């Protein structure tokens, strides 16, 4: 905006020169009798304009000495007052606002296309939002908190918008019509505040982070596409991970035709080996796709080496992941459980426990304002006797999940060094403690940050296939020996059935090509998992029959 | 004020021009026998004014050289000097004084006539004020509260003043005196020291906003001269819409409207229960279950089952859309009322499955404009 | 410091002025043989520095050339840059620097003498200093709170040093020593802490704020030459007006040689009557010095008409206040007190109508954390039927003594409604707010910021004999017939004796004359009171019988 | 930085004036067949480029005319418009966000070596750097907390930086593999995270000050090079000037240090009494007297009557000196052990009426330094 007032004005000037230098010619033509030429009158324009006054080209006539007053006038006003005030005011008076005092944005401009609305900021989105700036998507978070708008637009790797994210006025401003997709992290009840609110303008799809998992019906009735029950799944994980052996995890159950499982490989016999030493596939009939470890969701080869440490994520039928739990195969007995921390994750992680069961104790500083299911013994895990008091001696594992990393880290520290023998597991409510809590002697460690933010994050990635995938199912289908050669964009499977190919595994393999290339040639008696419609995956056989 | 200043300094130019043009022509002619026009001293002294220097018209003698030595000094001091100065002095610093740093409005101007004070921001007398822009009243809301007379400066359709309201010298700063009217939504103890504080200068008309419908004899002795009981109102409105045996209505929220809805279903009479998350400060005639609604099995360990209607009455706007959607979702046909704090919310709570929707704001509103209009 | 730097400038450019201008007519001699005057030389610099180049006068010669360039570049260098980047930077700098951010007055300049150092801000020193501030004396409030001194500095009808009230290092800065007194406006314990640390500097006189009056011998242990217990006599003031008729209270015991006492004079016999017409004097052998009404300390005359809000202050032995309160003379039965409010000063108003005793009933709505002594009604005064439930109807009198002056006005306001006929006695704790209580219906009104304000500032401007006063004994005494004529410069009282003259009364009058002038001439038969040290007391009927 | 930029200019303003003398003078010559010297050219060019304009030395023809417009404008846009437009962005900008809006060190200079980082500001802390600035170390204090940060960025002999004294992120940009010593001040939990992230990072020596003895061990564990239990210390201070049968030992104050102080009693053994306005969180092998020591009869009925020594052990300095004033008042002879926080309270406690002072700051900071010293 500034530039073009900045330049139009030395458009003003320039054409002021030419009208005062072809002005200057005329008159000491009719008013002297003199003849100059252009660049002489150009010349001569510049010099008094400038101020500069040789004073080698002079009037001698009145009328003369009133010309060259006038544009003798124009100069000191178009470029000592006019000039030196525009720049004072379109340059340094916006900048010195927008660097003293916070402005709030209030409204995003008309043309905002593809953005991802933010509601409610904490660890979660904070991080989400830094892992998708790396991809450079355009980032609205959006508060009601003033002082918070400011301490955001400071280290801004985002637009903040200032307003109450439930007016349908404000939500109208930030173009959510136009958006590309919603994260609602606020409280369940603003959630579905939010929901209801955006759904009386548009059609975007709305993820929702809900508190309390019993409240994922109400979020999808307020017209969340997603619902994701952090602190259920960050128990979970400090769960899964507690029991001295690992134990199967079931995730999906996709109609009862194909399962997805988690198995956590510490304590098993499986941890040490490699995979295709291990022989899960040959032994189970189930599909690894995949091998969850420091952090990288890594494609399974038969060589790779599964630590203490690993986690496989499996598929297939309801008998075939029974077949695994024999494999592993019984829990060893007197399993005790101590859950430091009863707010909703440390919560969860107990709920988990019971699902199985694994005797638990938790231990915390205050009653539960939410809970009223779990028996808790009072007490602070820091000062001293209250953990041996509570009989932390004859546990097989300690899940410490506090809302504070340095307590965890400390409890983590204490522990480990009184009881070098038993599983710790701990939770990091910050990435920036995650290594602390190894060092400090965990066994593992649960970090919510970036559990949370590849979570929503892989929701958002895989939005174009997300509500697709939404009431849509995932299954695995032998290959029939009819394409036992032939290509995947030969086979055209797509065009006939509807559904995709995510997945193709070698029949004497554990070997999987995940999400395989159009031009693939398919292998004989190989092994296809798909994903669609549960009206598609009846219509496979069928038109994979007739053609 | 900034343009007076400026132009009565061009004046005082002008006149130096015109004065040093004449001596100029007057040195010239008595000093060297040289004689120049008016035209040639306009242009003469601006050309050495404006420092361009020409040097086709030059004095020869020393006279003329302490002159010209004068007219070039005084170019310098009121040109390059004092007329810069003058800006930046002028009106350079009244944009740091109001723009860098948070200036709040303590006064009105002497001559401000027919504006309406509001005391006490909220909901319903922000939507009053918005309600009213048509007939385009001058509304002046007053805080004691400097933050929110920040937040208060830049959402505006309406003017805002800084300063204790409950303090005379003040008051008289807002000119009540010369005022249309004024909108008491204090609490009952500030509004009783602001009518009293209001009457002892004037007789400006005074509409109370009262929470105890008791204190309404309170507040016209202080010098109310309507007193409007709208919690009571509010409440009576959620009471009418639960019902138009085996009749059993659940009212969410034990403040100070569910129990006016709770005192309102006692006249019918209808059997009713009362939930709320903390025992009430100023009540004590009425049974209360205690619980958060939100949590758990709470409502249905207060027996919602057998209730044939529901009233949401909650201050939090988020929560009465919450348990609206809840209680529709667990009974499909059950009547429910719900409470709406701002009429933002209106649309939300009928979408969540209300069956009736009393909105706090636009009522509050409606009741207050029809009070400001119809009494003035 | 800056107009100094500013016109030592204007010193150099004149002294560069007249250099260059000697200069170039030596150069116009001795490169080019021309001679030029020294208003020439004058007047061809100027027009070089200043950019104006007629080029009537020009060298010739490339020294001349040289020379007219470093002329010319000076004038930009000392007129285009210094000058307006000077100005700059010793004018807009400062001042937008302060104007901006709050930069905080750590300290006071050395030659500060006789100022009067403030500990404590509150409504009572805030009054304190605008009634002073009326007087223009220096004031100092110091507070170690930020956020507060920001607040202060910018109503500053005062200089604000922020810093601990307690660090000597700090008090040295505040130059406490030269001070003229300072106010202990703190917490008990700082309060010591202070005047600990400032008797370690000087002797500077401080006068104590005790918050409970058991601290009072406390406070002069470490060394306050002036102790106020303000919640003590404001609660003794909504004491005395509680009573359905005045009573006398007993202010100073001076020696037992002569009281003063303050007696008002509601539902007394005095009520309605004029002065003289009371006979007080006359029945009593009393001195009326004073009538309280108003906010203001007349002096009495015969024709003053006594209202039912005023207090006469009252001089005399203690035989003659018991006349007085026989001519009362005796209390209605069944006296009722109802004090809502029961922190320190509500406390107070018990304690002191418990020196009578007078029943009174205390109310509410928390326990008090340092009193044990008094038995009270927990209850909100405001929430309906607390008081009724009380037995607010068989009261006889209501002090209202909330830390809230709306609810003060609000409970007034009820109270006179339901009960019409009862004693009203309400706190201003804010004197915005004490015409509001009379307009509820309040019969007396206490305002502690004027109350407490008029006892310091009294201490503060009677300071030259405060602590002259302070140890020092207040006595009366018949003018003997052998002055009964004479001028109190003529009678030499002072030099002789060593005490001195603060009141003159005639002897058949209800008129006196406060501190009167040396050239009062002595009247037969009058009465003299006065004020000395306890050895001059003894050393006046000895002395002025010798001479 | 601004040096370099405004010289560089200067420098190619010169080149630029020696540019416009010679072209001046190529032209005169080959144009109009007049012939200038050297310094005729820089006589020239400071005359246009400077705006005087003599009109002494002026061309005659267009091309001549064309270049002195050039040289005109040249000097307009280098001298009048590029120059003070640089000296506003280049160097009145830096004052307005390092003057007029707060900006705290979130980051030391790469080349950083040789300081000595303090995490947790205190009087004990703040007591050791004022008291080594003898020896000229360079004392970096980090907090978490903005309003902190901003208050010690004024009172110094100590640089500030800001931010989470837990992130490896912030401490390397703290330069800590480069640092002299660490001295370790936060909470137990919160020291042990400091430990082990500077312990992935570098080996430099940590001095952590723990609260707990117990916790000693861990902290040594988590990486810490030195462990100093002050509060044990400075009990263990107090229990021994109490003393050096009917011996009866007053200890107002329950906190982590009265408690050392009755702890150390209990080995003697000599009986003592505790008094506390509060539970401890952290102890309960002690019985304490509960009741706020300066309201009233609370060291009456405590019994303080046949107590033989005081000890006044509270977190607040002018709680400390008035009880003592208090103490020393009733019993004139009885020996008061009293605790200074501060220094700045030492002589005072004395003034009130103690017998020996032990002062946390001093012997803290004389610890902390002689193991600053010896260590290092
Ligand atoms: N030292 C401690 N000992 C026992 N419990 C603690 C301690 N410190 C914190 N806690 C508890 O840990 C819980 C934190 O969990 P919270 O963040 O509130 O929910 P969530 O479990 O989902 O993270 C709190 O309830 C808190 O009381
Ligand atoms: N989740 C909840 N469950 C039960 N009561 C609630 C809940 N949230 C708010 N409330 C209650 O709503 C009341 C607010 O009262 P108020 O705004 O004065 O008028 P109302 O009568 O409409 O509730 C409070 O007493 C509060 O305790
Ligand atoms: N509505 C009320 N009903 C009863 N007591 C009240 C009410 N409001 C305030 N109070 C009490 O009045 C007391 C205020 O006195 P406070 O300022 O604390 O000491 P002081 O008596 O010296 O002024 C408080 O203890 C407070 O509990
Ligand atoms: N007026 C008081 N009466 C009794 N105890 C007090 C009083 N003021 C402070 N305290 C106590 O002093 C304690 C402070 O403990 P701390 O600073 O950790 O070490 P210390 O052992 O020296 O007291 C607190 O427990 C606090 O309750
Ligand atoms: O510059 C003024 C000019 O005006 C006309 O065009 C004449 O023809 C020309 O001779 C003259 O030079
Ligand atoms: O201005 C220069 C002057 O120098 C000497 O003083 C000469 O005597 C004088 O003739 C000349 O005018
Ligand atoms: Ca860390
Ligand atoms: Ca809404
Ligand atoms: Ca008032
Ligand atoms: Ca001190
Ligand atoms: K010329
Ligand atoms: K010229
Ligand atoms: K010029
Ligand atoms: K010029
Ligand atoms: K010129
Ligand atoms: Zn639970
Ligand atoms: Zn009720
Ligand atoms: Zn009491
Ligand atoms: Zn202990």
């Amino acid at each position: 905006q500034n530039l073009k007032v900045l330049l139009l004005y030395c458009a003003f000037l320039l054409v002021m020169l030419l009208a005062y230098a072809s002005i200057f010619r005329y008159l000491m033509w009719h008013l002297e009798g003199r003849a100059y030429s252009f660049m002489a009158g150009i010349y001569w324009t510049i010099t008094v304009m400038t101020t500069l006054g040789f004073g080698d080209i002079t009037f001698e006539s009145d009328a003369g000495y009133l010309f060259a007053s006038i544009v003798t006038v124009s100069g000191v006003i178009f470029l000592d007052i006019i000039l030196p005030f525009g720049f004072v005011s379109m340059f340094l008076a916006p900048w010195i606002e927008r660097r003293l005092r916070y402005h709030p944005t209030i409204e995003l401009p008309d043309d905002t296309r593809g953005h991802i609305l933010i509601f409610g900021i904490d660890p979660i989105t904070r991080t989400l939002i830094r892992k998708l700036e790396s991809r450079n998507h355009l980032f609205v978070v959006v508060t009601d908190n003033y002082d918070q708008a400011l301490h955001l637009e400071e280290q801004e790797g985002f637009k903040v918008v200032y307003g109450s994210p439930t007016d349908a006025h404000v939500l109208a401003g930030l173009r959510v019509a136009a958006a590309r997709s919603i994260i609602a992290n606020l409280s369940d009840p603003d959630n579905a505040n939010l929901c209801l609110t955006v759904r009386s303008l548009c059609q975007t799809p709305i993820i929702a982070v809900v508190k309390e998992p019993v409240h994922g019906e109400l979020l999808r009735l307020a017209g969340a596409n997603q619902v994701v029950p952090l602190t259920r799944i960050l128990g979970r994980y400090l769960g899964i991970r507690a029991t001295t052996c690992g134990a199967l995890a079931h995730i999906l159950d996709s109609f009862g035709n194909l399962q997805i499982a988690e198995l956590p490989v510490h304590g098993t016999p499986f941890a040490g080996k490699t995979i295709g030493e291990s022989g899960i596939r040959q032994r189970t009939g189930l599909s690894i796709i995949g091998v969850w470890e420091r952090g990288s969701l890594t494609t399974p080869q038969r060589e790779t080496v599964l630590t203490e440490q690993s986690l496989l994520v499996l598929a297939g039928t309801k008998s075939q992941l029974a077949a695994l739990e024999y494999l592993i195969g019984e829990a060893p007995e007197d399993e005790l459980i101590f859950i430091i921390g009863h707010g909703r994750i440390g919560c969860a992680a107990a709920a988990f426990l019971d699902r199985k069961p694994v005797p638990f104790i938790l231990i915390d500083r205050q009653e539960s304002p939410v809970c009223n299911d779990h028996v808790v013994v009072y007490g602070d895990a820091t000062v001293g006797q209250t953990l041996r008091q509570a009989g932390i001696d004859r546990a097989s594992g300690i899940i410490v999940t506090t809302n504070d990393d340095s307590t965890n880290i400390f409890l983590t520290l204490a522990c480990r060094h009184l009881h070098s023998h038993i599983r710790i597991v701990a939770r990091a409510n910050g990435e920036e403690n995650v290594d602390q809590l190894y060092a400090a002697g965990a066994d593992f460690v649960v970090s919510n940050a970036s559990v949370g933010a590849n979570i929503l994050g892989n929701l958002l990635e895989h939005k174009e296939s997300a509500f697709l995938s939404e009431g849509m199912a995932v299954f695995r289908r032998p290959l029939p020996p009819a394409m036992a050669g032939k290509t995947i964009a030969e086979t055209r499977l797509r065009p006939l059935t509807g559904c995709s190919i995510v997945a193709i595994e070698a029949p004497d393999r554990a070997d999987i090509l995940i999400s395989p290339p159009p031009e693939t040639i398919l292998a004989e008696g190989a092994r296809l998992i798909l994903i669609g419609t549960s009206e598609q995956e009846k219509t496979f056989d069928q038109t994979i029959a007739a053609r």
